[PDB]
């Protein structure tokens, strides 16, 4: 009930651990004179001080340091020359990892996957497994704070991952990174690029469709090309996931669900930065203004929706504080179940620069039944009051689909209602221009206070009746059209 | 038994509490870059360290600080710009907040009211909830040391509310301030001009006609117009309401 941006800001201050035990290891001899050797990392080395078993009550595999979940564990390398992997290591509850490995590669991912969570204590602590290779290369998947077994035993709190590769962080095309209710993920590489189904917020437990399930991924650091292939936020919940951007962010397809939110957030201007006990200070951001030069260039919006009805729809969002918010030309499908489905590309402090065709059901027109209002909506410039919503390609709308388009100056390209009807073609939010370039219409509720329709087709519609093109608000004084052409 | 002078002059000169775990919170970027953002206050801001609930024994909702209602939170804002509003915080029996804000105006009420309680412990500890806005606006209603459900549970003990405006501390026409037996109210702008039924004393359980409830409003820094405009003191039972006005 917090919300995202409470939640990050809570689990982003905080100090790690009180471990006793802080064990270490000192990789030695062997290691740095083979240069292509493909050892492996658990077997060889990390397993002298990470026993396996097995937990009373849910289990598969478990793992843990040594002598419980409460140990620190360092690695360090440092002068290690190889390629290591670990390919195996599932359920790792444990606590507290480094290991540091400069110039020497790594692969979190052969033959099988990982795991990294933790269990929820009377400390409710945090994992804070960390790796400081020089590439990473995923290449089989990784799941972080994910269920142990099957719901009973001991539950899962949050944890914290930590990637910080000096050449890359590439992954394979199968490898499904898949971060769960507590996960965060930190990359501090140049050029990530995921090539794998990244899966932002995932069913925890096997019931538990009322979780908030949180998560983060943290790409703040990425001095390179940020580039992911295919985020899929949401899974039968209402998930509230967030990236920490570094003002270059091109993902490839985007799958919201029905109730998913999503917080691409672009860096600032400049960029980044008995007795009284007396807490350290928690400082906490509201959602501020991303710099000039922050892009975010997602290239198709697609929406998975079965399930319920509910009195409402269900209201898939995603919000950005970028100056641009670019959407290729994929464009935007949305699924719809009975009841109306809705999509929020929302843009608080930037422009909305949309090049595809809106589709709904996968396809362009997309007809809908009559209480499934399948509702688009767009705002361009929320809280700065002076972005753009520039759609440069033509859009077309069916039956029972409603525009709103909440901007400084919405710029279009061609409109066309003419084969459906019923179309709230709100667009009350529009400070000044609507400068829509063809529009035609069958049964529309055009809301415009000042435009520029530069042509203007009216068809008829069939034999009903009570069915007619309504502008329902003010025209003012400065509107315009310079072309009506009834048929 | 005692009356409002000693009542007073005994509640006037007290140390605030021994909290431990004295939370403290400060509002970073975003906040002091937008002058008419009209944000939510709990929602946004103070809803990370403060929980809501249910009291098993007459409760309709319950809040307090984190870990119990010993808990002291600083709001370290001090550059924040907008428009601030509680609207809703109910029951809220906790213990020492200071929301500090220097050039943001706050609304204590939109669409719902506010109520500042104590409970009493074997310490007998009061709230000093503190305000340090630049306007006030109450809005809508806000109740001081009130009944939290209907009388069973834990008992009520005594509590101060400070605001603290620099430009003037206002109300509408239905924002009835009303105010018990424990409940002080201290105010520090200039110009404090409450429109609304400020009602000092009032029956804080459903059948107690016999308590002594006393009140107090210190208007005593008031370097403007102090200017009420429908006291209404006493409700069924001898109340003993009092104000420390400022020579106008």
């Amino acid at each position: 009930l917090l919300g995202w941006g409470l939640k990050q800001a809570e689990e982003a201050n905080k100090t790690p651990d009180k471990p006793d035990k802080v064990w270490r290891i000192q990789a030695g001899k062997g290691f740095n004179e083979f240069p292509n050797k493909e050892y492996d990392l658990y077997k060889s080395l990390l397993s002298s001080k990470i026993d396996g078993g097995w937990d009373w009550g849910n289990a598969a595999t478990h793992y843990w340091i040594k002598g419980g979940q409460w140990n620190k564990l360092e690695v360090d390398m440092k002068d290690a020359v190889g390629t290591y992997k670990l390919s195996g290591l599932r359920n790792f509850t444990g606590g507290d990892l480094d290991v540091n490995m400069q110039k020497a590669t790594l692969r979190l991912g052969q033959f099988n996957g990982n795991s990294f969570t933790s269990y929820k204590d009377s400390a409710d602590r945090t994992t804070r497994v960390d790796f400081n290779a020089k590439n990473i290369l995923i290449d089989n998947f990784l799941e972080i704070n994910n269920r142990v077994g099957s719901g009973a035993g001991r539950k899962a709190s949050s944890t914290v991952l930590t990637l910080q590769a000096s050449e890359g962080i590439t992954s394979s095309k199968n490898a499904e990174i898949s971060l769960y209710d507590g996960a965060t993920l930190n990359l501090a590489s140049n050029s990530v690029k995921l090539n794998g189904n990244v899966w932002m917020g995932r069913l925890q437990y096997v019931g538990a469709y009322l979780a908030p399930s949180y998560s983060t991924i943290n790409t703040s650091k990425v001095t390179g090309e940020v580039n992911f292939n295919h985020l899929t936020v949401g899974d039968h919940n209402a998930a509230q996931a967030g990236i920490i951007a570094s003002n270059k962010t091109h993902i490839g397809t985007l799958d919201l669900w029905q109730s998913a939110g999503l917080n691409i957030i672009a860096p600032p201007e400049g960029g980044y930065k008995q007795k009284t006990e007396v807490q350290p200070t928690q400082v906490i951001d509201g959602p501020f203004a991303g710099g000039k030069d922050t892009v975010v260039n997602i290239d198709r919006i697609n929406t998975k929706a079965d399930g319920t009805i509910k009195v409402g729809g269900f209201k898939a969002s995603l919000t950005t504080n970028a100056a641009h918010l670019n959407i290729g030309k994929g464009g935007v499908n949305l699924s719809n179940q009975a009841s109306g489905r809705t999509l929020l590309v929302e843009n608080l402090t930037g422009n909305i620069t949309v090049d595809g065709p809106l589709r709904v059901n996968n396809q362009v027109g997309g007809y809908a039944l009559a209480g499934s209002s399948a509702n688009f909506e767009f705002k361009a410039g929320v809280d700065t009051k002076n972005g753009t919503a520039t759609f440069n390609n033509d859009i077309s709308l069916g039956r029972f689909v409603n525009l709103k388009v909440d901007a400084h100056t919405a710029n279009f390209k061609g409109i066309d209602t003419g084969n459906g009807g019923f179309n709230t073609l709100d667009f009350s939010g529009v400070t000044n221009k609507v400068n829509i370039n063809k529009l035609i219409t069958a049964s529309t509720n055009v809301a415009v206070k000042n435009f520029n329709i530069n042509e203007l087709i009216v068809k008829t519609n069939g034999v009903s009746v009570g069915e007619y093109t309504h502008f329902s608000e003010d025209i003012g004084s400065q509107s315009r059209i310079n072309t009506v052409r009834l048929e």
